């Protein structure tokens, strides 16, 4: 037979996920530690170095080290997802629309300059707007500016919806049959006073339903990406990450389409968390991966924070089932002491937890293990939750119940049931 595609001589696809870069262009080592970074809001940086400080957002040197690590890692990857939050945590009057656009431009061009051939799928974060959190339900300067910045990666239809509402879907050029849906979940975030009481802000739910329907009929698989996740904040009691009304509506769509959705990937929490979306009777439907931040920032009172992280997913080519996740990190104290970075493997999920893959069943069974008393699996998970920032951090019985309940129960009814039974 002539002119047949050439067969291979077990291939695995891979993609990167980076999030919550939070560049602080003010960062510099100075004798007066209240002047190291505007993101410390006048507190003395604790022990600052070239790669940052726990009381500061990311120096450019830290962000560049993360992307240089990716570039030089020897990992092949066919795309990258980037789930938002580029400007630093400074007060509203210290920023502006133009300043926000300048920072997002810097990060976008850093990526485009270092990875000219790599398609990247961004999502907007709640800090990717001026004033922060107030992302609107109609077009805006920011939405237009990111549409221009991200045009190398996005087709006409995606640019159109991004300009209008901050969301889009896009085919993955290197992966026929895979579509990325990039939601603007900041429309559902509590502090957003521009969307209070709207049943379908920016018509994103209607759009999402229609997009998933078309993916079904076009035999596509979907990865969902967004900044703010669904479900419950695992360190708090009964505090959904987005407003309850919206969390419930979004989860209803995700459950119904859970056979088309092969992955969900979020940021915002600056922590390494898992969730398993199940139906009301506890049949696992969809795996959810919240990635930790590059920035190590924390407030003055907060007891723990994260080390900087970036992560890589492995998936089945042409099928898009998730096979593994490799979490990398920077030991910030180690890097700052010597002045050179050593981005390094934190863990491989299948090896760390002795699971076969990232399918909902495999993670659902793992979390049953977490729940057993003195589970070594949960102890490891809690260490990884802060990206190995503090091995002596402990999670008492109340803390663990809040964590496990949030991992397994993404809707209000299931979550409440879990707390009533175990708290
Ligand atoms: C769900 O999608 C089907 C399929 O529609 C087509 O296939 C998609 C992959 C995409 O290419 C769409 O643009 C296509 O229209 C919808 O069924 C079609 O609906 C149109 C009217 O809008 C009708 O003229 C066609 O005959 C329908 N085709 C079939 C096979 O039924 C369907 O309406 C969508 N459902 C919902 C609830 O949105
Ligand atoms: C993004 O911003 C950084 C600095 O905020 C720019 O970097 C300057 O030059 C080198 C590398 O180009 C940095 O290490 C320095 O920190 C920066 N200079 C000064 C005086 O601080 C970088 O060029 C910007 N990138 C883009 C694409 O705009
Ligand atoms: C990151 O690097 C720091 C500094 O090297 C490590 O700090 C060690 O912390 C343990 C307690 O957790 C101490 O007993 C050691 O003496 C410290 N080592 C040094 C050389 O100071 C820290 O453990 C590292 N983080 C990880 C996850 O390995
Ligand atoms: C910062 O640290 C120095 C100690 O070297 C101290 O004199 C100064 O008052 C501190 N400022 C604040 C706000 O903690
Ligand atoms: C809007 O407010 C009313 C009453 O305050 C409430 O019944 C309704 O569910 C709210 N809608 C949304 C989308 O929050
Ligand atoms: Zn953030
Ligand atoms: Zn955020």
């Amino acid at each position: 037979h002539k002119l047949v595609p050439l067969a291979p001589a077990p291939a695995v696809g891979q993609f990167w996920h980076v999030t919550d870069l939070h560049l602080d262009p003010t960062y510099h080592i100075t004798d007066d530690r209240t002047k190291v970074c505007a993101s410390s809001k006048g507190a003395n940086a604790s022990n600052p170095g070239p790669f940052g400080d726990v009381l500061c957002d990311s120096p450019y040197q830290l962000i560049l080290s993360a992307f240089d690590f990716i570039k030089n890692s020897g990992q092949e990857a066919s795309f990258m997802i980037w789930t938002g939050d580029s400007p630093p945590h400074v007060p509203v009057p210290e920023l502006s629309t133009g300043t926000v656009i300048k920072v997002i431009t810097n990060m976008t061009m850093t990526v485009q300059n270092l990875f000219p051939n790599l398609q990247v799928f961004p999502a907007l974060g709640n800090h990717d707007y001026w004033p922060q959190d107030q992302l609107p339900i109609v077009t805006s300067k920011v939405y237009s500016a990111v549409a221009d910045l991200w045009k190398p990666w996005l087709g006409e239809e995606a640019i159109s919806t991004l300009k209008k509402g901050g969301f889009y879907s896009q085919k993955v050029a290197s992966n026929p049959g895979l579509r990325i849906i990039s939601l603007n979940t900041n429309l559902y975030y509590g502090p957003n006073i521009m969307t209070l009481n709207k049943t379908d802000p920016a018509n994103q739910f209607e759009w999402l339903e229609n997009t998933l329907n078309s993916s079904l009929w076009n035999k596509e698989k979907v990865y969902i990406i967004a900044h703010v996740p669904v479900g419950y904040l695992p360190y708090a009691t009964d505090t959904p990450a987005i407003r309850q009304y919206y969390n419930e509506k979004l989860l209803d769509i995700f459950r119904r389409y859970s056979s088309v959705i092969a992955g969900q990937f979020y940021g915002h929490t600056h922590r390494d968390s898992l969730m398993v979306l199940s139906d009301k009777n506890g049949n696992p439907l969809n795996s959810v991966f919240v990635a930790p931040a590059v920035t190590p920032v924390k407030g003055v009172l907060q007891k723990e924070t994260n080390n900087p992280g970036v992560r890589l997913f492995q998936y089945k080519p042409g099928d898009y089932t998730l096979l593994d996740m490799v979490q990398y990190y920077l030991n910030l104290t180690e890097a700052n002491l010597k002045g050179e970075s050593n981005w390094t493997l934190e863990y491989v999920l299948t090896q760390a937890y002795s699971v076969a893959d990232l399918q909902p069943k495999s993670l659902y069974a793992l979390v049953q293990q977490f729940a057993t008393k003195d589970s070594k699996q949960f102890l490891k998970y809690y260490h990884y939750y802060f990206v190995s920032y503090d091995s002596s951090a402990t999670c008492d019985q109340h803390c663990k119940t809040l964590q496990v309940c949030a991992i397994m129960n993404l809707d209000s009814m299931s979550y409440d049931d879990c707390l009533k039974q175990h708290l």
